[PDB]
């Protein structure tokens, strides 16, 4: 977890590498990573 609210590119590219679109952070509850 180096990344979410400033680093987008590491929870981004963290899932881009296994095949999803990608790893996303958003206010679900409190700042938290998430992958489509």
């Amino acid at each position: 977890g180096f990344g979410c609210p400033w680093n987008a590119y590491e929870c981004d590219r963290h899932c881009v590498s296994k095949g999803y679109t990608g790893g996303n952070c958003r206010g679900k509850i409190r700042q938290t990573c998430h992958c489509y």
